[PDB]
């Protein structure tokens, strides 16, 4: 698993579940293809979105469906979606958890490189 | 200001100094059309973005250029920018500050939405 | 001032408004003393906490009372308060911007040190 | 594991690994009481705190060393240390994850509960 994605709920104290997000490669063309989706399981935590033979170096960009979590819940919402974009490898493959943190207001992303 | 920005840096406990953005509207088309463009001042805040007429509502997106910044302090940092994308004045103008805290590997976006 | 505290609220977009917070000093004899203390203002900020002749060397703690702050709002919260523990001035006199982001389960806080 | 506790560098990306803790509980003389201890593993993780048996309801603080941990990798910070200070189980036993992101100059901390 090169890379997964983890999400947490700040305002219950809990994984955000069933949270949906697609992940996108930045194209020659500049433009973003379709590349990985999936929802948050129970824990929070969505694995299996690639391969490390798919897996190669590029900017990705992963967008995460937090306004309709917010709505799900009846919350207002401030953000559209959070938006995580990055290069990866660029020193080669290693593994990556990306991390958000998430409030009607605010969110936070963290990347862990291992 | 009816749109403001402030950046702060966590590793130097210090506003981010000379930060680039750019700020897009979206189009009827579903184009991401330039809005506005500025950097932060020695304080971390970028003001005077917009005003009240031509901030209409919108989907509106904030993209701060947080590589550039850790790149010219020599740090090589985990992602390419900072986006921030919301809905502005879906019930009447309000005034809107996004507020920033940068680390290399990390970072938060809140707002603050005033009537 | 010396020392200023600015908390914000995640959950509602807003400044923090009319959180209590109390600021102790750590004694010769490692007690904490207590040094000041107020609440934010409409803006959520906190300011003339103490002056530049009385915020001299040393260890201070600032206990953010953020549970009654929850609790007003009928929200039952995870922490019983924040706290920021720092060494001050330890290098001659600085100015210090302490910012508290909150949510029900979850805080930030950052410092902004100015010379 | 009725407490776990795990801790990320955002500086480095990656788990803060060595960073040392306390577990206090509160006493009935208004004192802090140790209760438990550790430090982070490999993972960033810390495991084994505590029993559900020795885990009661009451007033818990975790002190964090952060300052040993940015001070070991020559950074300087502007915390003593992070505090988490809550009251447990006010529901009766779950778990708990308390996870902690750190910056020289900033730490955020949320609760996972479950
Ligand atoms: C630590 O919680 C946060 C607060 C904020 C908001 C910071 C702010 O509104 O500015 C306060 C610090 C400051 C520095 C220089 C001048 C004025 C205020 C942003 C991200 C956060 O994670
Ligand atoms: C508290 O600062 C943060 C930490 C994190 C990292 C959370 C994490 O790595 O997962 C912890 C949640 C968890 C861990 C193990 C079992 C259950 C829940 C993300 C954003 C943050 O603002």
């Amino acid at each position: 698993c090169p890379l997964m994605v983890k999400v947490l709920d700040a305002v219950r104290g809990s994984p955000a579940i069933n949270v949906a997000m697609h992940v996108f490669r930045k194209a020659a063309d500049d433009t973003w293809e379709p590349f990985a989706s999936g929802k948050t399981s129970e824990s929070g935590e969505l694995h299996g979105l690639t391969t490390e033979e798919e897996f190669v170096e590029g900017i990705y960009k992963v967008e995460i469906d937090t306004k309709s979590y917010w709505k799900a819940l009846g919350i207002s919402p401030f953000h559209e979606h959070a938006e995580v974009v990055f290069t990866a490898n660029d020193s080669g493959p290693r593994r990556y958890t990306i991390a958000a943190l998430l409030s009607p207001y605010s969110y936070s992303t963290t990347a862990v490189v291992t």
